[PDB]
């Protein structure tokens, strides 16, 4: 079910801007300050089936954000064309086709 | 107004996925093709006024989403850093650096 993951840092840190205050301090509280459900529901005096209900939710917005701006997918093949670059810093032709990755996947 | 309409039509490509249908049809209509209100309300046979209203809103919430993502900026800084970058395919602490750029633009 819900799952501490790398992927979720990354896709909240992408689309936060785009949620209410509401569902940004739901995701702040479990995702990024590692608290519990239960540590949610007693901060906020609210049931624990609402706490799970509001951070299920809003992270499948954020997931419905990624799939249609994929911002993550997109920074992941840069970062690793970046890291490709820089062990062809001297070869004019790899950088070449490198840069062509970068805009194709744009 | 021609500013409105000229962001809308760099702003699309990167943000029509956000939209509702209803939304997106009128954007399109709009400022990409031109059509005047009482046309679009003939089109889809709709209350004129719920599409100046519509397209108002949706014109502020893609320009909010600029605000926020800044991808239409982003997009054009990594273009031109990309044909930079092919103006100097043959010095590697200059790519270097390119590619410092790139990553702070992240």
């Amino acid at each position: 079910d819900l799952v501490k993951t790398l992927r979720m840092n990354y896709l909240f840190d992408f689309y936060q801007s785009l949620l209410t205050n509401k569902q940004r301090n739901y995701l702040e509280l479990f995702y990024l300050e590692d608290y519990s459900l239960s540590e949610i529901a007693d901060t906020f005096n609210v049931s624990r089936q609402a706490v799970y209900d509001n951070i299920r939710r809003t992270g499948d917005l954020v997931e419905d954000y990624e799939k249609k701006l994929e911002l993550y997918q997109k920074f992941e093949q840069r970062r690793e064309i970046y890291d490709e670059m820089k062990q062809h810093l001297s070869n004019p032709e790899q950088i070449q086709r490198y840069i062509q990755q970068l805009e194709d996947l744009e």
